[PDB]
């Protein structure tokens, strides 16, 4: 329906679930002529891993560089949607269907209406592949986990993926971090999901806007137009301390618009929502995913 635009290098760390979908995805659709006879596209792919390591996001990264193939990103948020589902799968080959929180399935009536899913895998099934991605693999029953014969486990980040993960969701903001500052976010940061990390900058984010709401003093400062970037302006207006050279008793309704200069996202602010949030993961969660890992294997 709509395509995703994700390249390979946003996504940060997961070097070894690219080769694995790379050999299973994307491989495949490029070289069709490869994959004949005995060997095709395996029916289903199973992410599976600790909530917020990137399985939903690296859905999106390989849908996006097959190109060739449309994404079907449907939610875990009614047989004939489906049944449409698969139907406009088939007359656009090759293709791809992503199911986040596939653990959807598996006391009550709608479990009876889960059996549509199945009916397509197993008809003519060539260019069309499912991702199914979840925390919970354990809860899946057995009939749909037979079904994805290859299952990638999406681990935590490494330092290297948190400290990029860090630089990425800052994107264009004004900041004053430094090279070296990532990499020491990335040693603190030990055990952070990636919804963990997300959740720090945000905060970080929000601590320009909230001096500005709540400066009682503002100072004159020199700085690029916001009109244009390329000319230096004197008549900005900048949240200043209630001592500093210059300082003006005034609240941002006092500051045009067009004359705001934003203080920067420090490292001291990022420091300081760092350490007001605690890995949502916990050392029980993860050795379950092991009793899956190695109960199954990949199709078992
Ligand atoms: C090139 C532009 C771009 O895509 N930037 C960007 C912004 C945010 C995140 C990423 N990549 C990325 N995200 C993750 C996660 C994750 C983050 C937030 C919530 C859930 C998961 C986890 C693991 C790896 N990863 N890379 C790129």
């Amino acid at each position: 329906i709509e395509r995703p635009n994700v390249k390979w290098s946003c996504v940060a760390g997961l070097e070894g679930a690219k080769e694995a979908l790379k050999e299973a995805v994307i491989l495949p659709i490029k070289f069709p002529h490869l994959f004949t006879g005995k060997r095709t596209p395996w029916r289903g792919i199973l992410l599976f891993g600790p909530p917020g390591t990137g399985k939903s996001y690296l859905a999106k990264a390989v849908a996006t560089e097959a190109n060739n193939s449309t994404f079907f990103s449907i939610s875990s948020s009614s047989e004939k949607l489906v049944k449409n589902l698969f139907q406009l799968a088939r007359e656009n080959k090759p293709s791809i269907i992503f199911i986040d929180e596939i653990d959807s399935l598996c006391s009550e009536a709608a479990r009876r209406i889960k059996t549509e899913f199945l009916v397509q895998m197993q008809v003519d099934n060539d260019g069309i592949l499912v991702l199914g991605a979840t925390n919970i693999p354990w809860v899946l029953d057995s009939a749909i986990r037979r079904r994805f014969e290859k299952r990638i486990y999406i681990p935590l980040p490494e330092p290297h993926a948190r400290a990029a993960m860090f630089k990425l969701h800052l994107g264009t903001t004004q900041n004053s971090l430094t090279e070296a500052d990532f990499r020491e976010l990335g040693r603190k940061t030990d055990g952070y999901s990636g919804a963990d990390i997300s959740i720090i900058v945000r905060d970080a984010l929000m601590q320009p806007v909230r001096k500005v709401q709540s400066a009682t003093h503002f100072k004159k400062v020199r700085g690029p137009s916001r009109a244009d970037p390329n000319h230096l302006v004197d008549d900005l207006l900048t949240p200043c301390s209630p001592g500093d050279p210059g300082a003006i008793e005034m609240t941002w309704m006092d500051v045009p618009g067009d004359k705001l200069l934003e203080p920067v996202v420090s490292m001291s602010d990022m420091l300081r929502s760092l350490s007001n949030t605690k890995p949502t993961v916990n050392e029980h969660d993860l050795l379950k995913l092991k009793k899956f890992t190695e109960d199954f294997g990949q199709e078992g």
